[PDB]
DNA sequence: CCAGCGGCAGC
DNA sequence: GCTGCGCGCTGG
């Protein structure tokens, strides 16, 4: 099984991997806000919304008064919600065929939930960051 | 003090 | 191709 590594720029895909919903709902909440801010939101959010299949269920305006210190709070509570029901009920190879996931959370996906970091060209720093350290160190961790 | 900064959809 | 969304943190 894929396990992508722990590395010494602690990106929280690193730990969200296992559950590819979080890690995504991870990605907007870090779209142009700190992670400083976001993650200890995102695990008041995760509490209250444990699934898909109750976030997709979710009156946004109960999301986006969590949101409200991180900004873009209405627009990603909508975001949260119709993301949520089309993971669960759109037919998908790769999230970026999902409302609110692009290029970002897509290459997130596809380093992190699938073996597929060797195929990946992020334009995102931290990506950037992670996935430059993982070829340089991927014979050393023991990983193909 | 406060401008700059930490993705995505819809045009 | 550009713009709206948007708070709190950053740092000279
Ligand atoms: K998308």
């Amino acid at each position: 099984k894929w396990t992508p590594p722990r590395s010494p720029f602690n990106l929280v895909q690193e730990t969200l991997f296992h559950d590819p919903w979080k890690l995504l709902i991870a990605t907007i909440f870090l779209n142009r806000t700190s992670g400083k801010m976001a993650i200890p939101v995102l695990w008041k959010f995760l509490e209250k919304y444990p699934s898909a299949e109750v976030a997709r269920t979710a009156d946004w305006r109960d999301v986006s008064e969590l949101l409200k210190p991180l900004g873009l709070y209405d627009l990603r509570a909508k975001t949260i919600v119709k993301f949520s029901d089309e993971y669960l009920t759109k037919q998908w190879k790769y999230p970026i065929e999902l409302h609110g996931i692009g290029k970002y959370g897509n290459d997130s996906y596809r380093i992190f939930c699938v073996n597929e970091w060797k195929q990946v060209h992020p334009e995102d720093h931290k990506l950037n960051k992670y996935h430059d350290w993982l070829w340089e160190n991927h014979e050393k961790l023991s990983l193909s």
